[PDB]
């Protein structure tokens, strides 16, 4: 299905989780799409204002859209495919607490999966793939995407 027809690609954070520092937010942002522009020829820039191509968003409940939140646990985090406006865009569910370590729901490992669907991707049956619809703690020393994700990404992209 759609996918993005350029290869420039801006992301801004909409506001931030009170759960993790400032800086860490950004950090986590900015690695999980360094893992998608490691295998595409995307490039992925912050902006601070106006309107990026990927808002990013912590939010709670009803936000706004067909996925409403449901509490702690459950659903951690949605995101809709390359499109105009909403199309894109990653929210997170606030009521998770979102870490940079194995506490909580690691906010790193989350973002590489939603921005996958932010790129075009859909869910992978393989339990082994960052597109399995579960969240899997994994170290920053065991991380990386899968065959079934790497050929999944450059099936749509490069
Ligand atoms: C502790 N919670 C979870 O592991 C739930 C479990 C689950 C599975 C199926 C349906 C609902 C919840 N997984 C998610 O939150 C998905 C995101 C994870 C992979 C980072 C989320 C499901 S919607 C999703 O794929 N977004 O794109
Ligand atoms: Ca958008
Ligand atoms: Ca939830
Ligand atoms: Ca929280
Ligand atoms: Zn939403
Ligand atoms: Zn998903």
């Amino acid at each position: 299905g759609p996918v993005w027809r350029k290869h420039y690609i801006t992301y801004r954070i909409n506001n931030y989780t009170p759960d993790m520092n400032r800086e860490d937010v950004d950090y986590a942002i900015r690695k999980a799409f360094q893992v998608w522009s490691n295998v595409t020829p995307l490039k992925f820039s912050k902006i601070n204002t106006g309107m990026a191509d990927i808002l990013v968003v912590f939010a709670r409940g009803a936000h706004g859209d067909f996925h409403a939140f449901d509490g702690k646990g459950g659903i951690l985090a949605h995101a809709f495919g390359p499109g105009s406006g909403i199309g894109g865009d990653a929210h997170f569910d606030e009521d998770e607490f979102w870490t940079t370590h194995s506490g909580g729901t690691n906010l790193f490992l989350t973002a590489v999966h939603a921005i996958g669907h932010s790129l075009g991707l859909g869910h992978s049956s393989d339990p082994k793939a960052v597109m399995f619809p579960t969240y899997k703690y994994v170290d920053i020393n065991t991380f990386r995407l899968s065959a079934d994700d790497i050929r999944g990404i450059q099936s749509l992209y490069g």
